[PDB]
């Protein structure tokens, strides 16, 4: 029953469905080979995620699925975003496809890359020297900053900006996720833990967790949590704070410490995204800015 839109139509039969990637209420994740996404070379294959309804999908799930497709559609393509690459809206279940990054989140990607511990016997020539180093972490950053720099710009407030929503390519890009979604900001389960033990409001800037209010400066905040997270190389934020004790640590101005091994300048920077004030964090056009600067004196 969906308007065709030939712009972004693609063949459903070009699709060859593998292995589930994840399932959840916002429809569920599939790997796929597409052939043909470049109708330049029609044969040629090209491996994408395919987000899909679930089994007993209700109609409310339809039009969640259909909004995020138009918001995707609309708010246009950059190198720092997870793109929309196509839909199969005719004779068949509704697809919407996109980008899919081989390494994963960027939070498991860190913590799968932390330094050899000492509890590992020496071997070779590099035996201390593990995969992440200090510039590529500033590039992360840098990168992220750089998208939502863009996803800004085309009016859109993330509201979850986390590492976990942070997706790395086969060559290192930062790609945000999920900036399109649906959020249900007026029926928020504060206590709620994910099943990797995440709880999304150590993510949320005050004025959205007490007021409901979001801007783009709201994002910043949850921007500066991100930071923290990649230069812990995938820590959980607050640790070990309830979310109880976060209520009441927030009330009072609590802020995270600064993370070992972490220069001054990173430190300051998520200081200032973590301001009380929306107007004293910077932009984040002033953090891809600031991030610049200590990517070229370090490259
Ligand atoms: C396809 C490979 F790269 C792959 O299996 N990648 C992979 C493997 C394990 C874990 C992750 C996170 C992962 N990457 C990955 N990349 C993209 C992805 O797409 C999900 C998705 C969807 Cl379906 C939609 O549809 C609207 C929007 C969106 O955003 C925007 C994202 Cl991230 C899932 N996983």
């Amino acid at each position: 029953d969906l308007p065709l839109d030939p712009l972004w139509e693609f063949p459903r039969d070009r699709l060859v469905l593998g292995k589930p990637l994840g399932e959840g209420a916002f429809g569920q994740v599939v790997r796929a080979e597409a052939f043909g996404m470049d109708p330049a070379r029609p044969d040629q294959a090209s491996t994408v995620a395919v987000k899909m309804l679930k089994d007993n999908a209700s109609d409310k799930d339809l039009a969640d699925l259909v909004s995020e497709m138009e918001v995707m559609k609309l708010i246009g393509r950059h190198k720092n975003i997870i793109n929309l690459l196509g839909v199969c809206t005719q004779e068949g279940p509704l697809y919407v496809i996109v980008e899919c990054a081989a390494k994963g989140n960027l939070r498991e990607f860190l913590r799968a890359r932390r330094p050899p511990g000492p509890d590992l016997s020496p071997d070779g020539p590099r035996s201390s020297e593990g995969p992440l180093s200090f510039p590529v972490l500033v590039s992360c950053a840098y990168q992220v900053a750089r998208g939502m720099q863009y996803l800004e710009s085309r009016k859109c407030i993330h509201r979850d900006l986390a590492a976990r929503n942070v997706l790395v390519t086969e060559d290192n890009v930062m790609k945000i996720a999920d900036f399109g979604l649906a959020r249900g900001v007026h029926h928020i389960d504060y206590y709620k833990k994910t099943s990797n033990g995440r709880l999304p409001v150590k993510w949320m800037a005050p004025e959205a967790l007490f007021d409901e209010v979001y801007t783009h400066q709201s994002d910043v905040w949850s921007f500066g949590i991100l930071l923290w997270e990649i230069f812990t190389l995938g820590g959980s934020p607050y640790p070990g704070i309830p979310v109880e004790e976060l209520f009441s640590l927030l009330r009072e101005g609590h802020r995270m410490d600064r993370p070992p091994h972490c220069p001054p300048e990173l430190y300051g920077l998520m200081r200032e995204c973590w301001h009380a004030a929306p107007s004293q964090r910077p932009t984040f056009k002033q953090l891809v800015e600031a991030l610049d600067k200590v990517l070229l004196a370090v490259s």
